[PDB]
């Protein structure tokens, strides 16, 4: 049920989330340490694990509410952790072969984005890579009513509950969005040799960025 709202909410999910798993799986060894920010019920972790199963997964988030799902969903894992912490608390030691996250850091002021690129870099290890599913801003305000009708029209054609559109508009209040491009030049700044954004329908995007390669 959860699961199928995510799919209903977000346009063209198998793509993008498919893309985050994809980029991951030709970048880093099957037995890769995987830090999933913003975790919340373990969807991109869950996702990860399918196409990797050696790989050790460390999944983080600042709510305890949406952890105990993802604790709920990885029962039977014995290469799972959980980790209590906001974007802004000390991130793990690592290193990390890859940091990975989906639908969270958009909610981060934009210099705090610029400095967690940053962060994320220091614990990857060379050749590590950083990945994003995210929500973007359009860069102009008319793109983004045209990305916001293409939105819309995903979540009627999915015959969404009008409750949780509803409910989706009013979370959608807390977003500190800003275009992909940007977002890849942050990557770019923070250190990481190449970034690309892999897959994109309009609001929505995977990009990468990697450290060294
Ligand atoms: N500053 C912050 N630090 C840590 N987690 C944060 C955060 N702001 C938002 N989050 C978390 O970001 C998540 C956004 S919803 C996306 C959840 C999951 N990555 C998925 O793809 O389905 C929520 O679990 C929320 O608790
Ligand atoms: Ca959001």
């Amino acid at each position: 049920t959860y699961d199928a709202l995510r799919r209903q909410l977000i346009p063209s999910f198998d793509l993008l989330y498919g893309s985050a798993v994809s980029v991951v799986a030709m970048s880093v060894p099957a037995t890769a340490r995987i830090l999933d920010l913003g975790a919340g019920t373990g969807l991109l972790g869950a996702a990860l694990r399918e196409r990797l199963p050696d790989a050790e997964l460390l999944l983080q988030d600042r709510s305890q509410a949406m952890l105990e799902q993802a604790r709920q969903r990885f029962a039977d894992d014995d290469q799972v952790a959980i980790r209590v912490a906001d974007h802004l608390d000390e991130l793990p030691a690592g290193p990390f072969d890859a940091v990975v996250s989906a639908l969270s850091i958009h909610h981060l002021e934009h210099q705090d984005k610029q400095d967690l690129f940053t962060r994320i870099r220091k614990i990857l290890r060379p050749g590590g890579i950083f990945v994003n599913v995210e929500q973007v801003l359009a860069p102009t305000s008319e793109l983004e009513k045209m990305y916001d009708r293409q939105h819309e029209a995903h979540v009627l054609a999915s015959d969404t509950p009008a409750e949780e559109w509803a409910a989706g508009r009013e979370r959608m209040k807390h977003d500190i969005p800003i275009d992909v491009e940007t977002q890849i030049q942050w990557l770019r700044d923070a250190g990481f040799t190449t970034a690309d954004c892999l897959a994109k329908d309009w609001r929505f995007a995977t990009y990468a960025g990697w450290n060294g390669s």
